[PDB]
Order: structure tokens, then sequence, then C-alpha cells
């Protein structure tokens, strides 16, 4: 029995190619797929990036799924998807489709344990409009949760993430600190241990607990654009400043 986070797979994962070059693909993948067993699927998007990447949108910005659910997710980065649409011309089962390339984030439904992707709900780019604001909470999440991983595993950590969360886009952010706990763990932390912020104001707050947290510092011979890193994996209390309705975090202060 294929399980939904494999019928992902199957119907919109394909890592062995960067990008379609050929306007028989869609032709070629719906079919092999088995996208065209019982029917000409009418439409259909293909996700040129790795598992991982994927797997990784699901701790990426929280949006309202198409059908008015929560789990969905859209990607923080462009990603190459190829759209197959069917032909007017398509008759099965000689499915015909049409393939269109392009760059655009993509919005995953996600479930299960460990959380992966088990639907696709929709790609968006910037210059559509429809991208969205970054909130001060969502940006708080981009630039410090990593709720995906329980700790850094490799010395490349910093190097990976601060790219991938658009951290060293203009230049090298210097210092940032991923917490790797839940996002229900770390908003708690909003009703905790109030402190002064260390701008002196007093929408600050520590956790009560130790968590799992990824400190990435700059290099002394790192340069734009070539960022590097040093990855240090800690236990420590994290100081976050909390505002707005709900009362969430927006700024990462401090870790002790």
């Amino acid at each position: 029995k294929e399980t939904a986070a494999a019928k992902f797979e199957r119907q919109h994962m394909d890592s062995s190619t960067s990008a379609a070059s050929s306007s028989n693909y869609c032709n070629q993948m719906m079919k092999s797929r088995n996208l065209t067993k019982d029917r000409c699927k009418p439409v259909n998007t293909f996700v040129h990036e790795s598992l991982a990447d994927v797997q990784a949108v699901c701790s990426q910005k929280n949006v309202a799924c198409k059908n008015g659910q929560t789990n969905c997710y859209q990607s923080y980065s462009t990603m190459s998807i190829t759209d197959c649409r069917e032909t007017g011309s398509s008759k099965y089962p000689n499915c015909a489709y049409k393939t269109t390339q392009a760059n655009k984030h993509i919005i995953v439904a996600c479930e299960g344990n460990p959380y992966v992707p088990v639907h696709f709900d929709a790609s968006v780019s910037g210059r559509s409009g429809r991208s969205g604001k970054e909130t001060a909470a969502a940006k708080f999440e981009r630039q410090h949760m990593d709720s995906s991983t329980s700790a850094a595993s490799s010395s490349n950590y910093c190097n990976q993430m601060m790219k991938s969360r658009n951290l060293t886009k203009d230049r090298c952010k210097p210092v940032n600190t991923f917490v790797h706990e839940s996002l229900a763990d770390v908003q708690a932390v909003c009703s905790q241990k109030n402190v002064a912020c260390k701008n002196g104001q007093t929408n600050c707050y520590q956790s009560y607990s130790t968590m799992s947290i990824t400190d990435c510092r700059e290099t002394g011979s790192s340069k734009y654009p070539n960022c590097a890193y040093k990855t240090t994996q800690a236990n420590k209390h994290i100081i976050v400043a909390c505002e707005g309705n709900p009362y969430v975090p927006v700024h990462f202060d401090a870790s002790v």
C-alpha cells in the first residue's frame, strides 16, 4: 500500500534532473509515474530539487492550504519546477502534455512524524504578487527556527542554512542562531520568564528550559559572496522579544 508520502514522491518529485530540457518531458514523465494509467491527469507539477530540500519546506513559511487546512508551507527559496498541462489534442491513452519550465516558490501540505510532504498545493512567484507579506513573526521563523532537525549534524550546517534562509543575499550576516525545537515550544516562551531585552525594553522572555540551538558565526576569512561560517551546537536557554496578537516571538535577543 502506497503511503501519502510515497505518492507525493511519485507524483511530484524529479530529483534526477535539475530541469526539463525537452518538450517531451511531460509526455514521458506523466506516463512513467502512472499519472495517465486510468485517465489523462490534466495538470501536474514536478519539482527538480532534492528530496531533502523539498522535505525541508515543511519547516518553512506556514501558509493556509487551498482547502482551508493550516498544514501548508511555502518554500523560502524559488525552486526549479516543470508544469505539465494536457494539450487540447490529447486523447487517452495517448495523453499529450505541454511542458513548461519555471522557477517559483512551492507550497506543499505536510503530515506525519517525520513531518513530510503529502500534497502539492501550488506554486507562487514574487512577480505574481502572491508570495505574500512577511510578518515579523514569519521573519523570526525564517531566521531563527529549524524544527526539521534535532541538532546540527555537520560542520557545514551553517554554510548551508545561512544561505538557504536567505541570510547571505546582499552580504554575510555575521552571527545568527537557529533553534531546534517545535514552534509550539518556542512560542510558549512568550509566557515564561519575563526579562529586559538588550535594548532596555521589557517585552523579552527567557525560556524556562534549555533548548537545542545552533550558533552560526562567520569565520575570520569569510568574504561575500562566498560566506563561510563556523557551526556550534549547544543547549542553552533562549531569550526572545515577543509582540502582537497572538503574542509571539519577533526577535532573538540572546541565549544564556
